[PDB]
């Protein structure tokens, strides 16, 4: 089955010019590890570039990233279209979508799953997730946290199946 994962702080906004648009928050990026840890992570060229070459490529997953255009980075596998992407995740119990915007809008009419972060900032945004919350997504599970010393925003963790 095909899952998207995504931080949104308010009004859906998910990005600003490649980056996100707060400070980075630990205890979602714990949470993003946490979900898509031995599973392939499908992501935009955008999303690829935004990551810091530190933690790149992923460890512990594949990589597989969607552009038009050839690849300019032999340690992960590029792909040019949605079909070619999911070929290329195998047969696994669950493919993780981890953005960004453009990828968003073409994956979540296949998803079974939304695993997302709700931040409580209200930041400027060039980037959006999709609108969800019309269609037939049910919670199943959350759990809020207070900022903290390292968090400097809250944030809700949230799993929807459809
Ligand atoms: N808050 C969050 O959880 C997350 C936020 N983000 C943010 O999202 C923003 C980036 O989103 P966005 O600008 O939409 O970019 P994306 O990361 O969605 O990248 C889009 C690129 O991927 C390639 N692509 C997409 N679809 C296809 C397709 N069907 N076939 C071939 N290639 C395709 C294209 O590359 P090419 O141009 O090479 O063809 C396209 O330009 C950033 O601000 C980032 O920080 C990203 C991930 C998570
Ligand atoms: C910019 N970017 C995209 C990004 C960031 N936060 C997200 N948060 C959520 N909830 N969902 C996403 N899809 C998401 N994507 C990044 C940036 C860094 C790392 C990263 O360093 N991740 C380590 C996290 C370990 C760590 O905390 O350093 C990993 O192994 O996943 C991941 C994604
Ligand atoms: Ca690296």
């Amino acid at each position: 089955m095909i899952s998207l994962i995504a931080a949104l702080a308010v009004d859906r906004v998910i990005g600003m010019e490649n980056a996100m648009p707060w400070p980075p928050l630990p205890a979602d990026l714990a949470w993003f590890k946490r979900n898509t840890l031995n599973k392939p992570v499908i992501m935009g060229r955008h999303t690829w570039e935004s990551i810091p070459e530190k933690n790149r490529p992923l460890p512990g997953r594949k990589n597989i990233i969607l552009s038009s255009q050839p690849g300019t980075d032999d340690r992960v596998t590029w792909v040019k279209s949605v079909d070619e992407a999911i070929a290329a995740c195998g047969d696994v119990p669950e493919i993780m979508v981890i953005g960004g915007g453009r990828v968003y809008e073409q994956f979540l009419p296949k998803a079974q799953k939304l695993y997302l972060t709700h931040i409580d900032a209200e930041v400027e945004g060039d980037t959006h997730f999709p609108d969800y919350e019309p269609d037939d997504w049910e919670s199943v599970f959350s759990e809020f946290h207070d900022a903290d010393a390292q968090n400097s925003h809250s944030y809700c963790f949230e799993i929807l199946e459809r």
